[PDB]
């Protein structure tokens, strides 16, 4: 009941990162497979609606966002650091930059018919290489020296690129930058058990949310402990809510199959409404 | 000796090699090439044919994947690419799955939407609704026992796998799901890696293998010791000169020597290649 | 209100299945969970694990048996004991969900044998075979909830293409296993281990039957007893609010679910103070 | 030469050899065994000796499950079913768990019961106590015993009665997902006749390179019948003795040579 566990389609290119993450961690995890089609009701048992995927549950506690996962699995394994000490606000900072413009560039890129507007990403893609090809020229093993989650960012662009004959000198024309890409690769997936999705809710529904956090904040919105609430990403999901933090929102909620789950929400990305 | 690969190894194009040689349980050598042109070490085997992957084998040199899985089955006939009684038909559906079916899987997965196409998506439904009546009886395979076609007709969909918005282009049919995941999980084997450079030296020391005995004489006149070039039909560009040193049914063999590789047969299928006197 | 709990993927609770079918019943199913703690049904229970369970209100019943007897009395037509044939009936079905059932389990769990399962099978089938032979709707010609049982044995074999045989092979016996399958499942609607257990806790058990009875064993109500099985037990402690030919009755205690009342039938059962 | 496994896909005695196929991730062919007898096509190639599963690689047939692993083990390396350095205690733990652990649950599922059942506790505690610590696997690393233990488990769970023997003891279920989570690997089926025909083509493999002293004196060249020590005896030559094994030649007619290999635990010699 204290398992990791993750909802991800398998196959899916953009649920890389957070398998790689788990890698990262060299932890062991339960792999539940999700339905690409609509809708998912096993899912939305534990989300109360939010879709996007990977999902990762660890009991009666669901998180959603991977830059919320990120955080949570720090709390699970402290080393090695998705941010190390010292490098904290530029480590995230870089890595929710890459997941949004060159995310962006990177998935324009490559799903486009030439692979079987994109001409300004073509036009601003070397800028981003030709920096990160001069950063690595100088031997450096990673983005900050020391591993963080702004590789795992970075890479995960990279990966979509290495897909296909076409797209692959967008990372490859760039040397350094290919080895330093293989060195985050190759960190791994850990290692996983199948576990199905009748079994994650019940895994859910026996167990009893954690505790909530020491910490306290007052929301500049004004929202407490005890509101009712609908949060949603920037399909809302509606609760009590149980804490407002500086990372980190959470929800209560019940569900017939799954029972009272806590549903975790990071502030960015996340509209919260009252109601 | 040892089957030697050289593939791209994230590439998506090149997955039913690797998958040909799973379902062989065969060790093999993975060079991995460069996206990057030129392809040297490459082009030092092939003459400068570079589609990949391709099958090096000492000093001979197989081109194109149909290919590659008649030179598997000669290497470990079992289990069989080409099921007895059923020869015709297996070829004749992975070459249609190859280019009908392959052509349909990457016009859907490479568009702006997953982050003429119309037409695509009209024709899909027919092949996977097919596809989903004969499996729906419980046969394991399309031919009942495995073949080169379900590699051929696996591939394709392994594209649509690929993406969330894709994916239920194959999870729409639940019996094709399962048989997916089947034929994807004879895997990719055992390898090793070897780089680009040790595998030139191998052909060096290598010499090439005896050529086939079959007799055949060529519908264009094309006999050993013509001096030929060969190219593919779709990609002209990358001829190949050399000594033609076998014309068959299924293959021609040509000899060139390279500076660095030394004296090497590369062998093409009739299919898709065009022979030109030189 | 009729529940089940049950594991609809499980081919051991087929029988409990088409006995709703065959009263034609609806009732409400609950599932029970795939991971190994099932809590959720073993506050009603106390703590007795096989399945299926059937709950009325605050009023479990423990074993298909007196299952089938709790249904006779809920619905009595059509009778699972035809009048005359009471007695006759039920043996043959304890017979079949003993050594019938239990050869059939051998059968596919075990196909690698030769007291020599495969050797005795045979006969039992040719017997099947000859009095089917003779036009005969059902076992004892109205329908029993003796051909269920024999039904459920034979069905649990064709769920495997390679035991099929066993079944397949006796012609007449194929006619007369569909014409059972044929009351299906009646009509069901999914409900939460949840949900149950408010109606547990919410509910009051139904009055005590009454009849007279001197327990062979000098039991009585208002003893505190343990119910246990005697095959798989590992007990059920609570106090005998009754002890009859039947059934024995016991109240417990339910944080969850408060006060209930377990229904379990004297065969199969052990009674300690 | 392909893998081929001989067996009753329904039974429950049988997945332990299909589970061990399935952690080595080497492709298998799959023959299944008739419910009926005769089983002409299974007894050309063993000569009768009717337990099962039996797994073939050409002219070669290997009998029982134990050896099974180290064939599998000479096949593929890795990952290993002895693990370096903790191989005997593996075999010890996994021939435990063959015998009293795997008797106990047939008792409980088709039947002394009592003193099954009065045991079981004690197994299932100190298996909770090693699995509280955290460890992957019983040795750490994987081996031969996770399945023979995790097998007996899985079987009590194959009928809804005698769930709760592994049920009552949850700490034991992330370890047992985890095994049981490799799987059977890629199987296809295979006819009979069609390995037989494998069969009678192929050579059997050659004889390993061990100089051993049989202890009672048998020598290859030797004819000699072999038996099951708790009972249907193979006749042949005798064509290896060594540490782990006994080779016996014999020749069918539509098989033509095979070579039959057995371990020398559970398994009779005699002069016949």
């Amino acid at each position: 009941m204290s398992e990791l566990i993750l909802h991800h389609y398998p196959t899916s290119l953009f649920a890389e990162k957070a398998r790689l993450m788990l890698g990262f961690k060299g932890v062991n995890w339960r792999s539940v497979t999700i339905p690409s089609i609509m809708p998912k009701p096993d899912l939305t048992a534990l989300t109360g609606g939010y879709r996007k995927t990977p999902v990762l549950q660890i009991g009666a506690d669901i998180y959603c966002d991977t830059a919320l996962m990120a955080r949570r699995l720090e709390q699970e394994k402290a080393s090695p650091a998705f941010y190390p000490q010292g490098q904290e606000f530029a480590v995230a900072g870089l890595a929710a930059w890459a997941d949004s413009v060159l995310f962006l560039h990177a998935v324009s890129l490559v799903f486009q018919p030439e692979s079987m507007p994109v001409e300004q990403v073509k036009h601003q893609w070397p800028t981003f290489m030709s920096r990160l090809e001069s950063q690595l020229s100088h031997g450096g093993d990673f983005l900050f020296g020391a591993p963080s989650i702004a590789d795992f960012s970075v890479a995960h662009t990279l990966w979509f690129l290495k897909q296909t004959p076409v797209t692959a000198p967008f990372v490859d024309d760039y040397p350094s930058v290919s080895v330093w890409l293989d060195r985050v690769l190759g960190f791994g997936h850990g290692s996983l058990s199948d576990l199905s999705s009748a079994a994650a809710i019940e895994i859910a529904s026996n167990a009893t949310p954690a505790p909530l956090p020491d910490e306290t904040f007052i929301d500049p919105n004004g929202f407490k402990a005890g509101d009712k609430v609908a949060i949603a990403a920037v399909e809302a999901v509606e609760g009590e809510l149980m804490f407002t933090g500086r990372e980190e929102l959470i929800l209560r909620r019940e569900d017939n199959r799954a029972g009272v789950v806590h549903v975790h929400f990071p502030r960015l990305g996340f509209r919260v409404e009252k109601r």
